[PDB]
């Protein structure tokens, strides 16, 4: 495709983790909210401490949140981040395509670069294959 | 009579998140960030049939740490355990109550038949005492 899939039915998936970021944490911009890591079966493999196979995808589900008398609560989906395993297609992106879908919509992918900018970032990891997400129990 | 451990909760359809924090009226037990799930019987009363019996929802409880504005999941607080069956759970209006001590199967936390839970879940009488929705 060279583009990345809009990953169906991600919210029927494994729920890796969740983590919140509150005004002042340095990534307030963009990725401010509560989110939700999924990972699809491929994903899991990869994440158990096997190798990724082609066809992993891992989801970053990005809500806006709402403060409520001492509780966080979960309002309206800004995003959905998606990195799509296939070593071929996106080598130049370390085996991992990226793309953006603003408000989980798929019309609106927001990548414009090849995902050189997500790629930027998630390097630092390339011990861990470019993924920062840890599986807990 | 007793709620079953939920073997393979963790593999359950995600329903929602939430976090509540210190000052909270919920803040013992259930301060933290706790995410829902729910086996595949729920998910049918969820999106709006009857609950059938074998239906489970979990609550599952975490605590958190704050650094630099960030809220980390730490580590498991309790999980609390609702049980579908209308039968056994007729006292507690069908849903058995069960509170596993940092989701372990030996902490059993409910002392009181479930009728501490089951006093606050019935404002929930309009919904079969749930109070999770399903979001996109
Ligand atoms: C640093 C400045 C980042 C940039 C730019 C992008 N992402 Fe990333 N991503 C980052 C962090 C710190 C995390 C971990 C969050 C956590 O809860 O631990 C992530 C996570 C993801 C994930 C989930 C899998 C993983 O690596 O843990 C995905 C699918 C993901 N990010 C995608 C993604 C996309 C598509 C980006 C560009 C649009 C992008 N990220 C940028 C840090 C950074
Ligand atoms: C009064 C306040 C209570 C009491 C005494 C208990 N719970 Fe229940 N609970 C309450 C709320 C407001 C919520 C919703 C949280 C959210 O919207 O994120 C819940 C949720 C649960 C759930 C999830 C299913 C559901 O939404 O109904 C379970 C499984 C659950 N609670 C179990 C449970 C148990 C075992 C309790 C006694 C040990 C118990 N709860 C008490 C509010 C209240
Ligand atoms: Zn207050
Ligand atoms: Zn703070």
């Amino acid at each position: 495709a060279t583009k990345v899939k809009y990953p169906d039915g991600f919210r029927s998936w494994y729920h890796v983790k969740s983590m919140v970021i509150q005004p002042g944490h340095p990534l307030e911009n963009p990725f401010g909210g509560i989110h939700h890591v999924y990972a699809n079966a491929e994903a899991i493999q990869g994440l158990r401490g096997g190798n990724y196979p082609d066809g992993a995808v891992l989801v970053f589900d990005l809500f806006d949140y709402q403060e409520d008398n001492h509780a966080l609560v979960e309002g309206k989906r800004k995003l959905i981040g998606v990195m799509e395993r296939d070593a071929k297609r996106f080598s130049a992106t370390g085996g991992w395509g990226y793309e953006g879908f603003g408000e989980g919509k798929p019309d609106k992918r927001l990548v414009t670069d090849g995902g050189q900018g997500c790629f930027g970032c998630h390097a630092a990891q390339k011990e861990s294959q470019y993924v920062f997400s840890r599986l807990r129990d």
